[PDB]
């Protein structure tokens, strides 16, 4: 199956799942000087105050923590969206070194990782029915940068050494994902897609300008996580990030001049 590998990775993905050369693909590079300053977008509305965290999950392509989503505990709304969004799961996308990790780029800048908080559309129920709906899916990117640790980050990275290979899995409860946002909502935003197969063109992408700062120990403890499950041959899970897609008809909007 799919993978990041030299025989598996985002240029074979089409073969499986011809979306990946659609028409709105994700990430892109977001070019700053041509995305348009929209005085129409609402400031973002992030209302995790309920969340409840559940377990944590390596699935062979990263990790996420996954939250209960059976209730409106943790709701994205406001932004470019029209209704609400629940909280299912974050991830992350890193690389091998401190220059590469994050999908969508800024003025083909890459940062050290980047981190997903996905949303579904409460008006379709469940997150399976949202996929398959052109504004099914709200996905918060967050880019992550190297210097000063990031002290709400520091009980996932913790924990990682309990799910190195693929399918282990840990309870994993009361976590704040709060702790993982920079100061400003400041945001760019497009309509894109998942950035893994299936590729649906199902999400509005939201990307805060703002990265925040995770330290060299916090990203070491990402890459000692394994691709493979056990008694497999160890690949560490590094450079699990698609490339930059073409924008195609696509404009970027900023909530920020
Ligand atoms: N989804 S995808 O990137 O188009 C893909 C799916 C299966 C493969 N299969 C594969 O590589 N099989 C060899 C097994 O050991 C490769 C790429
Ligand atoms: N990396 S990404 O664009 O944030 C992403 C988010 C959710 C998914 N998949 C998902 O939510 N599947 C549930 C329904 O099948 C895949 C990729
Ligand atoms: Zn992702």
């Amino acid at each position: 199956h799919w993978g990041y590998g030299k025989h598996n990775g985002p240029e074979h993905w089409h073969k499986d799942f011809p979306i990946a050369k659609g028409e709105r693909q994700s990430p892109v590079d977001i070019d700053t000087h041509t995305a348009k300053y929209d005085p129409s977008l609402k400031p973002l509305s992030v209302s995790y105050d309920q969340a409840t965290s559940l377990r944590i999950l390596n699935n062979g392509h990263s990790f996420q923590v996954t939250f209960d989503d059976s209730q409106d505990k943790a709701v994205l709304k406001g932004g470019p969206l029209d209704g609400t969004y629940r909280l299912l799961q974050f991830h992350f996308h890193w690389g091998s070194l401190d220059g590469q990790g994050s999908e969508h780029t800024v003025d083909k800048k890459k940062y050290a990782a980047e981190l997903h908080l996905v949303h579904w559309n409460t008006k379709y129920g469940d997150v399976g029915k949202a996929v398959q709906q052109p504004d099914g899916l709200a996905v918060l990117g967050i880019f992550l940068k190297v210097g000063s640790a990031k002290p709400g980050l520091q009980k996932v990275v913790d924990v990682l050494d309990s799910i190195k290979t693929e399918g282990k899995s840990a309870d994993f409860t009361n976590f704040d994902p709060r702790g993982l946002l920079p100061e400003s909502l400041d945001y760019w935003t497009y309509p894109g897609s998942l950035t893994t197969p299936p590729l649906a063109e199902c999400v509005t992408w939201i990307v805060l300008k703002e990265p925040i700062s995770v330290s060299s120990e916090q990203v070491l403890k990402f890459r000692k996580l394994n691709f493979n499950g056990e008694g497999e041959p160890e690949e560490l899970m590094v450079d699990n990030w698609r490339p930059a897609q073409p924008l195609k008809n696509r404009q970027i909007k900023a909530s920020f001049k």
